[PDB]
Parts: structure tokens; sequence; C-alpha cells
């Protein structure tokens, strides 16, 4: 009766073998993400060649949280020293305002404080929990599934693995995809 | 001159060895780690069935926190994760109302936010600082040894150290009584 | 043409070479350590034998902190815990105000609350960060490269890094002091 990753799962598989066009599984994908974490809105995030990336899908919950949708965010919003844990590590990383704290988990999980420059810019989006796990095709990284609510939460391991079985899958995705586009 | 954990300790394997009444080895090891740890309210927790518990031993200091001995606490309280870190990993848990962190050792100290509910729950009662160690009898959880503080302190390794060789020793104590009191 | 902790570590050297004075090297040098890490206020404490100590060193930016240098500080300030684990575990602390954090890394960094006796130190002098890394001479506990910095800041990894090459390399300053001035 209540989802399930594994559920959520098939599902993005069976989008695949549609061949529909990657941002329609995307789109198709990003509302179930939503509903599977509970968050107030969950966004997939694509990257430009120069770092720089855009909000290409998203589902938010009662219009909790702005629509960030369509919208372009500069590198820098992302330091060099953040993105090799993405590339490297493949980290995940959960941010709790609350606390100034943040977790990351690479594939326990450890809380040091987080820059303020972050956080503030976590406050300015009204946002109190973020949650961020890196999408990649092959070696390359190629996005974020980023999930924020408006208030503050415990984010357990359980909901870590869920999102990354998720990511894990829309890199099957994005790499079949890139295979039948192939000239 | 001081108390150790040794000299408390081996009052407790006097006390099961001389078969003194479980209800009394048990009052008794909690006013001396009360003592030992120096905190204003340490309590023995005993689980009922169906998931509650009972304050059944209780020491405070100097009148600074309220009593709650004899008191009933439900099963709610203990959330079915919580729990199940309790069982399987056998967990110590330090919560840091100031910090909102809780620590988190199985059997170093890990360090993450805490349940916004817990701290309430604490605050609630005064509580500052609390670590909690659980008991077990066998595999069966029995119950849990709780230290609170109504000031803000710093609990070390050594502590928990402490608090775990008493429990592992009280657990000895409510085996044999079992055994010496079979019908 | 630009400063990183190989410059700075190879101008250390250059002035054990030229049989500087200790107290001359040990000047010389935070002013250059001060440079490198960008904190406004880096010093270096030299140890008693009765456990208090004295700022021997100070490199400050454009007065943003006031000058300690020369000032001496009871043994008290730093308990019996603390510098154990100093003089064990050769321990880098890392404190953040805001958080009441403090992260520490012997020779991975796991943070802990800290202490509130320290943290009201801390921001008695106004200070919102602070990393304080061990001297040794041999097995002696020597002193502390203490960084302080008015406002929040994150330290990394790396940064603790530069900062141990340093007190390894002032180590090798003086230990042949040590062995120049034998009688
Ligand atoms: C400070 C002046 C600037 C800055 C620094 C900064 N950013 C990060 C870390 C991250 N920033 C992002 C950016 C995003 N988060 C999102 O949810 C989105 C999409 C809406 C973006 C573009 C991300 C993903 C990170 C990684 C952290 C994480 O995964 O949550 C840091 C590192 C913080 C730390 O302490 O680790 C820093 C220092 N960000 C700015 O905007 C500034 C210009
Ligand atoms: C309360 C009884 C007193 C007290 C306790 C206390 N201090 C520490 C930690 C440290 N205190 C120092 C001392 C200094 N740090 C400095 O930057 C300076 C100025 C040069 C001094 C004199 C140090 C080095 C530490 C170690 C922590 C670190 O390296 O950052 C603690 C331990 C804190 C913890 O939680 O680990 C405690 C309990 N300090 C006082 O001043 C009180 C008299
Ligand atoms: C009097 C003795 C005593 C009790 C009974 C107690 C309850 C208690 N609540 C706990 C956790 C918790 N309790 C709750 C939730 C709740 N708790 C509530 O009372 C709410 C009804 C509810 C929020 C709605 C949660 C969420 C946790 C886990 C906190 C966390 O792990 O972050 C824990 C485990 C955390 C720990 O080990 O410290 C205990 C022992 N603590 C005590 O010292």
């Amino acid at each position: 009766v209540s989802l399930n990753q594994e559920s959520v799962l098939r599902r993005i598989t069976a989008r695949i073998r549609q061949s529909l066009e990657l941002e329609d599984i995307i789109t198709a994908t990003t509302a179930e993400v939503r509903a599977l974490l509970g968050t107030d809105r969950v966004m997939i995030y694509k990257f430009h060649p120069d770092g720089s990336g855009q909000v290409i899908a998203e589902s938010i919950y009662e219009n909790r949280l702005p629509s960030l949708l369509g919208l372009n965010f500069p590198a820098d919003d992302i330091p060099p020293q953040a993105r090799e844990l993405l590339v490297k590590s493949k980290v995940r990383s959960i941010v709790d305002v609350a606390t100034g704290m943040i977790g990351q988990s690479p594939v326990d999980i450890c809380y040091r404080p987080v820059d303020s420059c972050h956080v503030e810019y976590l406050t300015a989006m009204g946002v109190k929990s973020s949650v961020v796990a890196p999408i990649f095709c092959q070696d390359e990284l190629w996005g974020l599934l980023v999930s924020h609510h408006s208030e503050n939460r415990t984010v357990s391991e359980d909901e870590l693995e869920a999102m990354q079985m998720i990511v894990d899958q829309l890199a099957v995705a994005i790499a079949q995809s890139h295979l039948e586009h192939h000239h």
C-alpha cells in the first residue's frame, strides 16, 4: 500500500523499456521519489560542462517550498573541495540547519560543522533539512538528486540507501538513453 | 580513598554472592552509580512485556531533579528504531541538549543530530545531559541504566566503560536471581 | 609566487641553517604561519614545568584581537584529561564556537560537544574559531601552536596537516637547540 524503493525502481526500469526521452523519465520519476522520501521538495539537478547546473525536474508537496524548476545556478555554489567529494567518494551529504551540522557518507555517518555560507544559502531558500546524492553516467558526474524539507528532521541510513538505489538506477536510465540516441 | 568502578563492581559481586534480594541489589547499586558518575539523577528502568517501563530504582543528588520513582512510561517513548538499536547493537546513547546532538557508541562515539521530540522530552524533565546504557538478562533486553544531569556536561568514553561494566555486572545479578528463585 | 606550507617549512629550516637563536626562529615563524592560515591571531604557547604556560610568540592581523604576548596562563586552563589527550594521542583540536562542538584528530576527524567552560573562555576572548596542535621535544610536551579567528570558519583536514608539518618542523628546531646548549 505504501510505496517502497523496489517498486519505484521497477517503474523507472519500465520507463527505460518504453524508450521515453530522458527528460521525460526523470520528470515522471521525480514525483515518485518525493512521495517515497516524504520530504517537501525533491529535485533533479543536471550539470553543465562549465560546472553550473539547472533544475530539470521537481516535485513539491503542497507548495511548502518555492519552485526552482528551470532555474540555473553558478558553479561557485559548489566549491572545488565539495565537488571533489562528489566525484571521487560519491558522497551523500546531509545538512541539518538547526544544528549547523553536516553529515557525509561516502560510497557510519560523521557530522561536522557546515560552512556558514552554505547554510545561509539553504536558509535563504527556506530549507531546514537537505539531502544530496550525486548522479553519474559512467565515470562522469551527471547531476544531483536533491531532497529539501521546510522543517527539521532526522535522516536515517535507510533513507540514504533508498536514494542510492534511485541514483544508481537513473545512471542506467541515462547510459541507456545515450546508447539509443547514438547517431 | 575515592570511588572507582572496580570497588563498586566488587560490592555488586558480594551482594550476588550473599544472595541479597534483587530489588535491594539494584537499589543499592543505583546509589553508588550516581556517586561514581557524579550526576544529579541516576535511575534504573525496567521494561514491561508490552514495551512500557517503570523506574524501580533512583538516586538523586540534593533534590536537584524531581523524583520519578515508581513511575511508568509508555512504549511510544522509545520508538522501534531506537529500541532496535538497543537490542541488536547494545548501544550507549549520550544526549546533549545544548548542541542538539546525540552520540552513540556500539558494543569511538559518533555524534549526530537528535530527534527534536526526544530533546523536547528531556527539556520537559529539566535535563541538559542524558546517558543511557541498556541492561540485559541473557539475550533479553531487561531495562536501562540512566544518568541525568540538570546542567550541561561532557561525558567521556571512560564513563561509558564504567556504565558498561555495571550493566554487565547487573546482568549477572539478574540472571543469578532467576536461577536461585526457580520454584 | 604564492604561499603554501612547503615554502613556510622551507623558511623555518633556513633559519636553523643560519643558526638563529631559537627564540628568533620562533618569533619570525609565527608571522609566516598566520599569513599561511589567514587567521586573525596565531600564537606559540610554551609550557612551564608546573603545567602553566606562556605566550612566547604572536602574530595578529590588523589588531583584530588583543595582544596576549607575554601573558601567563595557569595549568587549570588545560585540565588533566585535556592534557592527557595531548600527551598520549598528540591530538589536534578544532573548536567551533557556533555549534559548540569540538573536533579532534589523533595521529579522520570526529566532532563532539565541547565543555562549556572552555567555550566561555573562547567567547570571553571574542574567539569563534580555535585550532590547536601540540609541539613536542622528543617525548616531552613542549608547547602549542594556536590559531584564533574572530569569526566562524571551517577547518579542513588539509589545514590541520599544514599545521602538523609546521610543529614537526619546529620540533626539529627545538631539539637541535637543546643539543647545542647542552653544557
Ligand atoms: C559560499 C560563499 C558559497 C557556497 C559555498 C559552499 N557550497 C557548499 C556546498 C554545496 N553547495 C551546494 C549547492 C547546492 N545545493 C543545492 O541543494 C543545490 C541545488 C538547489 C545546489 C546548487 C551543494 C550541493 C553543496 C554540497 C553540500 C551538500 O551536498 O549538501 C559548500 C560546502 C559546505 C560544507 O561545509 O561542506 C560551500 C562552502 N555556496 C554558495 O552558494 C556560495 C556562493
Ligand atoms: C574550566 C575549569 C577551565 C577550563 C577547562 C577546560 N579547558 C579546556 C580546553 C582547553 N583549554 C585550553 C587552553 C587554552 N586554549 C587557548 O587557545 C589558550 C590560550 C593560549 C589557552 C590557555 C586548551 C588548549 C584547551 C584544549 C582544547 C583545544 O585544544 O582547543 C577544556 C577541555 C574542553 C573540551 O571539551 O575538550 C576544559 C574542560 N578552561 C579554562 O579556562 C577554565 C579555567
Ligand atoms: C524517563 C526515562 C527515560 C525515558 C523513558 C526515555 C525515553 C527515551 N526516548 C528515547 C528516544 C526517543 N524517543 C523519541 C520519541 C519520543 N519520545 C517521546 O517521549 C515522545 C512521545 C516521542 C516524540 C513524539 C525519539 C524520536 C527518540 C529517539 C531520538 C533519536 O535517536 O534521535 C530514548 C533512547 C535515546 C537514548 O538512549 O537516550 C529513550 C531512552 N529517556 C529517559 O531518560
